[PDB]
């Protein structure tokens, strides 16, 4: 439900196929919030319950709104905490396809560890999905050292984050059918276009 840490959990002798890494939005609860649980639900689905770890961002990961105003809209503490969580993927599990996402203040923090990243553990990363992505003007719908084909945002008309301000209107509130449909659909097809199946 709102709190998953199949990745810290995990034994590293069993390996899953896939991990994903979810960062939640500002004030949500556990470490997937709102909407990661639906994602997880259908990622289980699609790869079966060991076929897939879920993995929120917790720890030192707050998820406080006035972080939102700092240079990368989050902290930098928050970015330590996902990048150490990608960095445990790769030791733990070197063959597994790794898979990301974040919805509002955790989409900027994806998309800020995704750029600090190794480029070797970067590359491992088959698939992003961002809702209300809070640095979408200011990044062009990308994120920074990452190819545009592997990136999926998610900005409804009207949220205003998604135009360069940091005011939260009704569409921000309004991801629930992306992250039960074209979300994890499009994460599904990332991971078996480099695994086949």
């Amino acid at each position: 439900r709102t709190t998953r840490d199949d990745l810290i959990n995990g034994n590293s002798a069993s390996c899953a196929d896939v991990i994903f890494i979810y960062a939640r939005g500002s004030t949500e609860t556990g470490n997937l919030g709102t909407l990661g649980p639906s994602i997880a639900s259908n990622l289980e689905s699609a790869f079966g319950k060991d076929g897939v770890w879920i993995q929120g961002v917790g720890g030192a990961y707050r998820a406080t709104l006035g972080d939102n105003a700092l240079p990368r809209g989050t902290s930098s503490a928050a970015i330590r905490e996902m990048l150490g969580l990608f960095q445990q993927a790769n030791t733990k599990c070197p063959d597994a396809t790794l898979i990301a996402g974040g919805y509002s203040q955790g989409a900027a923090l994806a998309a800020a560890s995704i750029e600090d990243l190794d480029s070797a553990i970067r590359d491992k990363i088959a698939g992003t999905v961002l809702f209300g992505y809070t640095k979408n003007l200011q990044n062009r719908g990308r994120i920074p050292n990452y190819p545009a084909d592997r990136t999926k945002v998610f900005c409804n008309t009207g949220d205003l984050v998604c135009t360069g301000s940091l005011i939260v209107a009704a569409p921000h509130l309004a991801y629930g059918p992306d992250a039960r449909g074209p979300a994890p659909e499009f994460l599904i097809e990332k991971v078996r276009a480099v695994r086949g199946s």
